[PDB]
């Protein structure tokens, strides 16, 4: 409808009917739910919730079904004054019913277009099945694979978390202005602001903390660009931000999310987060709580009761102005229009048809292929011929737990595991199944035997996914020890070994490498996992990942990460082996394996066209890169582009990724690419906060991977553009 | 002298004379040296040092000897023109040559006069030895053990290193303005300014990175503490803060340190930290380093060269103004003069000799011994060992002279005492297999199979080598080698008694060497009297009452872990226990191994807080009154320890802190009454303005012997200001 109605709306509502407005529930709590009825008595009584709230709650979060959202909305509008529907929310985060890879596994993709196919097929799924808003993409910047949360953030690096972002938010909501008419696709809400990733000792929902200057320079890029590509809502962090919970920090939320990076759309509180602050310890009661947070300019207190049963009394004793209120209502109304809920409450609702199709099925699997890392490959030996015998052992061999972490609505039964994978494709497969954390002498013993008839050992290693996502902290990043006791056993059979590795974070895998020829990092797939897993040994489909998170030697080397700065006392060839050097007595500085890395069956030559010596200041570098597949076998290579700023008065990153594509070549082909490297890559934050570009010499580095570069020099000047 | 006489010394200088007085050098470096006179033609040719450059240069760094220094002093003053005398520093950190505890340790003592008994005998025999400066206290704040150098930080604790930092100063200066008089106390300098001890992933100089405001609410309180109690100089950081090196860090040096902090001494640079602004990537070369520096405040360069080949023409282009180098060197004067250079360049140097290593000197560093080792661990009462008892002793730290610690620089091991010596003095029967740090042989096993079958009890001795720590000594995974937890897990299988007396100089993962001994005692590294520091407390001689400094973490996985944390916003209780979202690890629990705070003794003790008052005003001091009785037969000492916890608060504030201890003797029997006073600025913290502030509100008040182990008071604190 128009605006004016909206505004006209906000006029003609109650105070309590504005304040329910501000509140979201689990779908059970509303009368009319067709799921888990018989907790809404039990539940309702100790949120001290009654009619009048439910019946004018703003919001929905985490309904089961089309059906169950339908039945919900009928009776919600029967009974709600003004006929303000109800917006729906969930977490869609890397697949609706058809999974994808996790988003760290995404993020190895290196590919735009992978990541954008990803979320328009959830947008499609999820809009089919009731749904409005994607708490997705998450944009947490993560440095430290303890968390269990990295599996949701595309890793370590700013820039390429800042186009795949965007890449996630053009894939969920198409053109953000005609949402109201595009009903296959469905707003994204960016999460978690800010700088959750950070967490103390990988340890959730733990302490963060970081000088301003880095939150701007490091933690912030991502969710301003999915945000300046237009997406709808901003979700909260559990996480202080310089020693304030986010969800009540005023100049962040206020002077940073709707000042600087001018938002002007719903901001949500993660679960909890309102109420919770009171466990941080900066407020000290429920009342308390409600006014920073609305100060704060949070719009939507996710399944907690502070506004609901506070925000009246701080309104009438004049503590918090009833025009913030007023503000906060008029987003939630305006997101419900922008949705075409004024015009069709039910978004487009039967779509069962749009759900788990074929097409998508094969999409989600082309996603796996993407997104895979081969890490070794010793001696050609993958891929395999499709007439090699196979001994397929481990926990992975048969497990159905390859959808990944925050999967809520996908269906293991609908998986595809390594086995049947694996079957479809070679016809002699001989499978010992084992243990996730145990090794019994009789495991050996069936291995011994399924591993001597076959020619080769497909052993299949990996984490429950239960191991990570949130609340899934790990001190040590190790599989359990039982599955390095297995590799090397199996290493012991005499026949060549690939691992298989199925996880939601970079762990040690030091020792499966050494007790392997190749190792392949799949992280979790999805759906069609086994047959992502086939298509790679086999070569149906040709490894093309990079690792968008380094791996690091051991779990004492964390935080370690490709941009990193020199200290006054590098490590370098020259000095190696010198004690007053910046390095460890037990392990190198290097990860094990490093940013961008990865490998392939096809083999590839770079060459980039001369480049100026000197450039202008607001200049543009415009980079050429020509690249030939000199091999047999098609494949795909991903071109990686860094700058380094020498000197500077901040010290800078001895590198930084500021182009990336992926380019596919055929048996013989070349291809020239060319990159624009505009002076805001030239550019960073100062002492004082300014974005700034400094006269002065930069390195750039063309190559595959943030170690295999050359490395051209760049003397920046002169005057202004 | 006079100032007038020290002004006027700035006025007759030339320009070339003032810059040379901003160096500093090794002192084989110099005409005059007893010492490395090799090596002086091609490093000076390095350096491209001539003779203008080490006949005006302003300080030595690190001189052999009393023979040394008077051999360059002596020499340099014939030759220099306003007769201008070298000021002589070094590293005295945890003594001389009669070696203590290393500072992680003297941490441990919780005792204020043991830290100031360090320092005064450290400074006796470094003056009788001819050095005027010591580089020490060290007080970085520390929270990762993987970094080498938590051995010279006293620990995890603010409060606590503000405390010991005082003392150490106090120690090694006594009174400051009668440096001119008592020779036997000496100048020292506060390091490393500022934060170095934040160090990434516990790695060698690598990045440091916190808010401002927590720059200043932890970071920041020690250094300025012992500044406050009138430390003569300040040494800069390796590390970045916020982005620039604390070298050329202006904000930090000129806004931090000399405007708030009100530090008016010399600022010297750490080890090249000036020309290594360079390789952080702050600085294109020698001439942008040393005007970057020099802007900064930094007033002595050590040991590298951009000052003395790069102010000259910084100053004639105009880029760099006359009046701050010649602040600096006023600064190099003063100190100087408050030294008695002008009136006694050698500093009192009369047989002097008599005054090193004595045996007085060497029974203090026996008690701070004593003092500072921490009883982990003592399962059914195995501790003190009767001396009669029939000993195995081995181990890799059975019979290792490595016992003195890190950066000793001028101890010698063979005057220092090892395990077995120690042992053999108090036990009649001790039986002895020495095995290596990094291996274990079947020959070794047998050895302990033997020595063990004969004797009632193992003294299994398990340490680390110092090199492993100290200075670019960085461990991503802090464990000993793993021959001695297989070494502990079979002497085990012995069915004898077990002890492990652990000598280290970081926080080490130890459950695996708790699970296999009935009790554990962390000696650190106790220094020349490491052998009967270990003897007497094993035999009740002394009593142990050291407690943690620093956290021990379950397993390297857990760093940083440390008791004054934040509670986040779903903290683990025992309500929630075995939920999934809360804050929490799947694989080991929230708690550290053992916390701070924590110790044993073979004594026990009840304590009782007498009635606080409920409600308190604004700018109010709390008085907390403690009654503490030794109910044991066992005379022995605790550490009644009080922190605050400021309940609700405009930052999220820390779950407790450390805001008054004492270490309290007791006869068996016997009872005492002590008193702390808790002022208005313990009740204190920094707001996001960067305001020092107090909030009306709620506190809880901990009285206690650990972090753990406490009684907890609630105090509200409100209405009007005092
Ligand atoms: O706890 C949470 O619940 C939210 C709702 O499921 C989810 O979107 C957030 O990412 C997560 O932090
Ligand atoms: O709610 C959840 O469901 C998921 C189940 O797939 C789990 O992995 C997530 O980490 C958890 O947040
Ligand atoms: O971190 C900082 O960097 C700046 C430069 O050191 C300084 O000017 C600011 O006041 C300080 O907060
Ligand atoms: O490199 C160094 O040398 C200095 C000189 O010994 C020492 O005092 C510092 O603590 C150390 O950083
Ligand atoms: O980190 C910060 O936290 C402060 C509190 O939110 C804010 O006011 C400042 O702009 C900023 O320096
Ligand atoms: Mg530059
Ligand atoms: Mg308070």
């Amino acid at each position: 409808m128009e605006q004016e109605k909206v505004q006209e709306l906000v006029s003609q509502m109650t105070l309590d009917e504005k304040i329910a407005q501000c509140l979201q529930l689990s779908p059970f709590l509303f009368k009319g739910t067709n799921k888990n009825a018989e907790l809404t008595g039990p539940l309702l009584q100790e949120m001290k919730l009654t009619d009048a709230h439910t019946e004018n709650a703003g919001s929905v979060l985490g309904s089961s079904s089309a059906l169950d959202m339908i039945g919900i909305q009928e009776a919600y509008l029967k009974t709600n004054r003004l006929g303000i529907p109800l917006v729906f929310m969930a977490d869609v985060i890397h697949g609706y019913k058809t999974v994808f890879p996790i988003p760290l596994a995404l993020g190895c993709s290196f590919d735009r277009e992978t990541v954008r196919v990803m979320a328009e097929v959830s947008a499609l799924e999820a809009t089919a099945d009731g749904h409005h808003v994607t708490f997705s993409p998450m944009l947490d910047l993560v440095r430290d694979p303890r968390w269990g949360r990295v599996m949701e953030s595309t890793g370590e690096d700013p820039f390429l978390n800042s186009e795949l972002g965007k890449a996630m938010v053009d894939g969920y909501q198409g053109d953000a202005s005609k949402l109201n008419e595009n009903l296959e696709q469905m707003a994204a809400c960016v999460k978690h602001f800010a700088a959750y990733g950070a967490a103390e000792a990988g340890l959730e929902y733990n302490t963060v903390n970081m000088s301003t200057r880095e939150l701007y320079q490091n933690y912030l890029p991502a969710y301003n660009a999915a945000i300046q590509a237009g997406a709808k809502l901003v979700m909260t962090a559990f996480n202080v931000v310089d020693g304030i919970p986010a969800t009540m920090n005023k100049w962040l939320n206020r002077d940073v999310l709707r000042g600087e990076m001018e938002f002007d759309g719903v901001l949500i509180s993660d679960w909890g987060a309102v109420a919770e602050v009171i466990n941080h310890g900066t407020a000290r009661n429920p009342k308390e709580a409600a006014q920073f947070s609305m100060e704060a300019g949070v719009d939507l207190e996710m399944m907690t009761t502070c506004y609901i049963h506070e925000l009246k009394g701080l309104i009438e004793e004049g503590k918090l102005s009833e025009n913030l209120l007023d503000e906060a209502v008029l987003r939630m109304l305006n997101l419900k229009n922008d949705l075409g809920l004024f015009e069709d409450p039910y978004r487009g609702l039967d779509r069962t048809k749009d759900i788990l199709t074929d097409e998508s099925r094969g999409k989600a699997r082309a996603a796996g292929v993407e997104s895979a890392v081969l890490l070794e490959n010793k001696s050609r030996l993958l891929p395999l011929a499709k007439e090699a015998k196979i001994a397929l052992v481990g926990p992975l061999a048969t497990s159905p737990d390859i959808l990944g972490g925050w999967n809520v609505y996908g269906e293991e039964k609908d998986g595809i595991n390594v086995e049947t994978g694996l079957r479809e494709v070679f016809e002699t497969v001989e499978v010992v199944s084992t243990e996730y954390t145990e090794l019994s002498e009789e495991d050996k013993v069936a291995v011994k035997a399924a591993v001597q008839n076959m020619d080769v050992v497909v052993l299949a290693l990996g984490e429950k996914n239960e191991w990570g996502g949130e609340a899934g902290s790990l001190a040590t990043i190790r599989l359990p020890e039982a599955q390095y006791q297995l590799a090397k056993f199996v290493q012991t059979l005499g026949k060549p070994v690939v691992i298989t590795l199925f996880n939601g974070r970079p762990l040690e895998v030091k020792e499966l490498a050494e007790s392997s020829d190749a190792l392949l990092e799949l992280w979790f797939p999805g759906t069609e996992a086994g047959r992502v897993t086939a298509d790679l040994l086999s070569g149906a489909s040709n490894p093309s990942g990079k690792l968008s998170m380094s791996f690091p030697q051991t779990t004492g080397q964390i935080p370690v990460y490709y941009n990193h700065l020199r200290t006054g006392r590098p490590q370098t060839p020259e000095n190696k082996g010198e004690r007053y050097v910046s390095h460890y007595l037990d392990i190198p500085n290097e990860p094990f394996y490093p940013f961008g890395y990865g490998k392939s069956y096809s083999e590839f030559e770079l060459k980039t066209s001369s480049l100026p010596k000197e450039l202008n200041l607001g200049e543009s570098l415009h980079v050429e890169v020509t690249i030939k597949n000199i091999s047999d076998i098609a494949g795909k290579e991903v071109i990686q582009v860094y700058l380094q700023d020498v000197t500077a008065s901040i010290s800078r990153p001895v590198k930084e990724l500021k182009a990336f594509e992926k380019v596919a070549l055929q048996a013989g082909e070349e291809k020239t690419v060319t990159f624009e490297l505009t002076s805001e890559a030239f550019s960073f934050y100062n002492h004082q906060l300014e974005k700034v570009q400094e006269p002065g010499l930069h390195r750039v580095f063309v190559g595959t991977s943030s170690e295999d570069v050359d490395v051209f020099e760049v003397e920046v000047g002169g005057y202004v553009l």
